[PDB]
């Protein structure tokens, strides 16, 4: 259904359509260059201006303003439809799941006497995200990910999400102690990462890409013939909440083996975005379309060798002949009914271990649904209770909390 | 085969290793070692020594050895088991799971030292299991991470044989005897003794 918000648009035949704001930091993150490239479409003509404003709260911390035209770069010129405007601040105050420090930038497409044509306007945080010798360093401390994947389900009206569900969950999920939080399995409603720069979560963005069902699991995401669809799921995501800095990591979906699509479309995201690492566990969790070792459900110490997709011990995955990159479980300590037995010897891992640096658990909300009884009494039901089959049963409750939010 | 410099009584330990004019001396042990014995097969590490910290005349032998003879890899414990003059991380008494977090000179867990943001070497213990008198305790952990784990590619226990000495009683009887039952002092009386077998080479 239309499971999410309907809107419409007005906007100026002379117009804002893209905006990506960067921020670059000097070894010490003293000095800060936010970079906002600025598209139109519509008519261009020598008198439009775009203003770049940055605040923080009431008070304007820098700005620029400049006619459009960007700078060559190749031999047919450059895009006379865009723009880069170069904001220096200083000390600027960085973004983090503890300190979430917003700027506010605004974009104004103007004319040169001063006449507004349009306003667009985005959250800003600065803050930086590279993968360093091994490390995912987010303003350059290693990050340790306490992380749980969310679904977007709500017992009565499924699948729809409204801002005071997700509110509440973010308070729980900060309330005890988590800093991330993984996009399962596919882009959010938009609010959503607006809160978690807010409130300040960290988020894996993911791709809406699960095959799982396909045998073998990489049946069509090895197909050229599917690279286009994929495409629009990793590229429209991108596109879409590129600007939002709770979005720390890109994700190319979830299970669905690892074809050359993965790693075309990796490529293409480390081409437009190298501002986030790109992640992705399919295929045995540490394939060349993953900047980070982040298998599902390996186990501390035990090894669990299966065929072409072995999970190892994450210890032991970390010191494999050849691997230096960080490992952060994408899925792990599943919580379907009375569970999370054996989750310290994950936490005193993850601590004694640099390179271990977290994880997210499965999961935050069992998806279960409300029925009713005869007597008119609400019930909380699982696979199999509406008909549906083959289902798989109650494995849809594996969440941390119940699905009315109340914690197990 | 390990050149002769051990320097272990030194304050600091690389007091002379990392003194240009003890460079020389270091050098004739290390460098006529290796004229000696390195044709034979046996040999398949060279070693530059024990227990002299890390100085840069470890540096500076350890790149003679590997333009003179490439064929085998050099290793060092000194200076925290991972230095630049080691191709192997050879740690001492590095345990499996513990770490032992030393100022300077950690002995980190041999697993969680594979991992360590940059380091890329087999890890092989100099020497692990210290086998002083009834002991040899938590072995089989040892074994169970070689197994489990490819760059632990095993180690050295320490050691073969006890270092025990025959003394005569009154009555013409010989006894083992160690450290101090020579009037020798100050002494370490009995840590000469850390063998899986005795002197008379009778297995513990
Ligand atoms: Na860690
Ligand atoms: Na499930
Ligand atoms: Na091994
Ligand atoms: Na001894």
């Amino acid at each position: 259904g239309i499971f999410r918000d309907v809107s419409l648009l007005h906007k100026p035949t002379t117009q804002i359509s893209d905006f990506h704001v960067a921020t670059r930091f000097n070894d010490d993150f003293s000095r800060a260059v936010l970079e906002a490239e600025v598209q139109m479409c519509g008519e261009l003509r020598d008198y439009l201006r775009v203003t770049v404003s940055l605040w923080q709260g009431e008070t304007q911390v820098a700005s620029g303003t400049a006619p459009f035209g960007g700078e060559i770069i190749d031999e047919r010129g450059g895009y006379a439809d865009r723009v880069t405007l170069r904001l220096n601040v200083e000390n600027p105050k960085l973004w983090s799941a503890e300190i979430p420090n917003l700027y506010r930038a605004v974009v104004e497409l103007h004319t040169a006497d001063g006449t507004l044509i349009e306003a667009e306007a985005c959250d800003v945080g600065f803050r930086v995200v590279r993968i360093e010798n091994g490390l995912l360093l987010l303003n350059g401390k290693p990050l340790l990910i306490r992380g749980v994947n969310r679904h977007e389900h709500h017992p009565l009206h499924g699948q729809v999400m409204d801002e005071q569900t997700m509110v509440q969950d973010i308070l729980l999920m900060k309330q005890n102690n988590f800093n991330a939080v993984r996009c399962s399995h596919y882009p959010n409603h938009p609010l959503w990462y607006t809160l978690c720069d807010r409130y300040g979560l960290y988020v894996v963005d993911e791709a809406n890409i699960e095959t799982h069902g396909m045998v073998p699991m990489n049946r069509l995401t090895d197909d050229p013939r599917w690279l286009p669809a994929m495409s629009e799921r990793v590229t429209r995501m991108v596109q879409r909440d590129r600007n939002h800095p709770s979005v720390i990591i890109w994700s190319l979906g979830n299970e669905s083996g690892h074809g050359a699509n993965h790693d075309a479309l990796y490529r293409w995201i480390k081409s437009v975005d190298p501002s986030r690492p790109v992640q992705y566990e399919g295929g045995g969790a540490d394939t060349t379309a993953t900047d980070i070792i982040c298998p599902m459900y390996a186990r501390v110490d035990e090894d669990q060798p299966f065929p072409a997709v072995p999970k190892w011990s994450i210890k032991k995955w970390l010191s494999l002949p050849g691997e230096t990159r960080p490992l952060i479980l994408c899925e792990y300590a599943h919580a379907m009914g009375n569970s999370l037995g054996g989750f310290a010897k994950y936490w005193q891992a993850f601590r004694q271990y640099p390179r271990l640096q977290g994880g997210f658990v499965w999961d935050w909300v069992d998806q279960s649904l409300i029925k009713y009884d005869e007597n008119g009494n609400p019930w909380s039901a699982y696979g199999g209770d509406f008909g549906d089959t083959p289902n798989d049963r109650q494995f849809c409750m594996n969440g941390l909390v119940f699905a009315d939010r109340t914690p197990h």
